[PDB]
């Protein structure tokens, strides 16, 4: 620190607060993560995982007990630019944008198995530029976005549950409303059932023996794709079903939904936001 004044918090990390911050000496605004041995590891291996649509680290000044994190700054987040586009909602064309370099950060950082495992809007930052990045990374809390697998008590679940998280969150750019927003896990599983259908071992092979898997749920129908996602058109459902797969191992990967039929057109087109 001494080299940072604290311009302004601009919210609550995952293990510690954020702050817009000047370089005291170098003169560039950036954004810092403060936060309360095997540790210092997993960031390193952070330092050098450099890509286009994932958050720059900068520094990582570990300085006796408090720990801060220096990134890049990104002019806003997903979560306050979609509440901006409420009333008219996200083009298409800028939401598959989106998608599909999301989709070209989680192949890469798969490819060097790391998992983000939090993934959300509020965890997605944007540019003037029409540029998405992936931030901060894992290790009154929401749940709208997990995997059933963790819900079920899986410990060792894979990079397929970021593809799942990404999964909701494309539907919520398209309908303009949370796919499944529960409050609880009990109520997220619930949620999550009620409309993909109650997974069973012919769906989801193992299922039953999940940890926390109870013979006493409740038996949904699954519903029609037509009416979960209905603006969307059928390649923009063909990929969002495999990407909602309850089988974890038939669950498209990042590599594989790059190449659907759905991202043939894709353009880059720039948002208009107010910063
Ligand atoms: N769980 C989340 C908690 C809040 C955190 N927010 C947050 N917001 C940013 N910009 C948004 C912005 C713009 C203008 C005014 C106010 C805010 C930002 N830029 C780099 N980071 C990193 C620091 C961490 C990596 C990204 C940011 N984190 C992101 C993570």
């Amino acid at each position: 620190m001494e080299n940072f004044q604290k311009v302004e918090k601009i919210g609550e990390g995952t293990y510690g607060v954020v702050y817009k911050a000047r370089n005291k000496l170098t003169g560039e605004v950036v954004a810092l993560k403060k936060i309360r041995s095997t540790a210092i590891r997993e960031i390193s291996l952070l330092k050098e995982l450099n890509h286009p649509n994932i958050v720059k680290l900068l520094d990582v000044i570990h300085t006796e007990n408090k720990l801060y994190l220096v990134f890049e700054f990104l002019h806003q987040d997903l979560k306050k630019f979609m509440d901006a586009s409420a009333l008219t909602g996200i083009p298409l064309p800028l939401i598959k944008s989106y998608l599909f370099q999301l989709l070209q950060g989680l192949a890469f950082c798969h490819s060097h198995r790391v998992l983000h495992r939090d993934l959300k809007p509020q965890n997605l930052l944007i540019n003037t530029e029409g540029a998405i990045k992936l931030a901060d990374f894992g290790l009154v809390v929401t749940l709208w976005y997990r995997a059933p697998e963790i819900l079920l008590g899986c410990k060792y679940y894979s990079t397929a549950v970021d593809i799942w998280s990404l999964g909701c969150i494309f539907a919520e750019m398209v309908t303009r409303r949370a796919l499944f927003p529960g409050d609880s896990e009990i109520d997220q599983l619930f949620r999550i059932f009620r409309t993909l259908g109650t997974p069973d071992e012919v769906v989801w092979p193992g299922v039953t023996s999940m940890p926390d898997y109870k013979p006493s749920f409740p038996k949904w129908a699954r519903q029609d794709f037509s009416k979960v996602v209905p603006p969307l058109d059928e390649d923009g459902r063909s990929l969002l079903s495999q990407m909602l797969h309850y089988d974890p191992n038939k669950r498209i990967s990042a590599k594989a939904a790059l190449a659907h039929p759905f991202f043939q057109d894709v353009t880059k087109p720039v948002p208009h936001l107010r910063l």
